[PDB]
């Protein structure tokens, strides 16, 4: 019901300290968005590199493989703003609505 | 990015005072999603009678071809409240989050 969000959300969630793809998940289950699985975060988390707006620190295990851990870019920071007053806007047109 | 909220707009819209396609379709253009168009409304007024949440007073001119009217049927009215019990779920929890 809110996959347009989805990209905006993820920003968000990386907005407030350095994640990765699974605590990312994790936190947009927990706010009962139960229906995404591991993998539809990480091809948003790529796409979000590729255009720019996430920073990335590799980090190794000797227990497993590579975890990248993500960070706002100055340009997401941006994104990010603007997707926020994107969405006061609508809130605020349906609330004059209703 | 609110063609599916179109359905619970336009019953919104009928649920004060009497009105035509029209007439709902300016008043959507006035709301400010000005991509609309009306045929478009009468689409879905067309599946809200046959849903059965409209109810028709037809109205005949000498002027042109007749228009129906419509209002809310005690289905409809209900089905409002649960689009707006809806908006106010999703509005609660982005909001949260942000």
């Amino acid at each position: 019901a809110l996959k347009g969000s989805l990209e905006g959300m993820i920003l968000e969630r990386i907005s407030r300290g350095e994640t990765y793809g699974y605590e990312i998940t994790k936190y947009l289950n927990d706010l009962g968005f139960d229906e995404i699985v591991e993998g539809t975060v990480y091809t948003i988390l790529v796409r979000l590199e590729k255009k720019g707006l996430v920073e990335i620190e590799k980090k190794k295990s000797e227990l497993g493989p590579p975890r990248k851990f993500y960070t706002l870019s100055p340009a997401g920071e941006e994104e990010l703003a603007i997707f926020w007053k994107r969405w006061d806007f609508i809130q605020g047109k349906i609330m004059q609505v209703k």
